[PDB]
């Protein structure tokens, strides 16, 4: 059966490179946190952080924070971001490496809604599958 899982958060917050483990690692069992790093140089990520503003209050059950790629990553040299990671039990619910594969920089606040649902983080409308990952 269900119980009825109470919104905790309705906002979008940031968070610093040690914290992103002990807070997206270490975060809930229950719970999906939705990481979208973004730089003031890229513009596509720019965009990401609009939708995650409103998408915040919309899905309060899934945590939302965003980080900076200053001094985070040694590999990631170019040709990444925008980047994206979800996280439920401490796993990569699901991951998005590129402007195209983030949508784009014409990506809709839609579009991405229901990339973030695919993978399990939220219950988005548009048309989805039976289910590959979730079920």
């Amino acid at each position: 059966g269900s119980s009825g899982s109470s919104g905790k958060f309705g906002e979008l917050r940031e968070i610093s490179g040690n914290q992103y483990v002990n807070e997206v690692t270490n975060a809930e069992k229950d719970l999906w946190v939705v990481i979208h790093l973004y730089r003031s140089s890229v513009p596509m990520c720019l965009v990401v952080n609009q939708h995650l503003s409103v998408l915040a209050r919309k899905f309060p059950e899934t945590k939302f924070v965003k980080a900076i790629v200053n001094s985070c990553i040694e590999h990631y040299h170019d040709n990444c971001l925008p980047t994206i990671f979800v996280y439920k039990n401490g796993q990569i619910e699901g991951k998005f490496i590129g402007i195209i594969e983030c949508g784009g920089i014409n990506l809709k606040l839609e579009e991405l809604e229901w990339k973030l649902s695919e993978v399990g983080a939220i219950q988005s409308d548009l048309e989805e599958n039976s289910g590959p990952s979730s079920g």
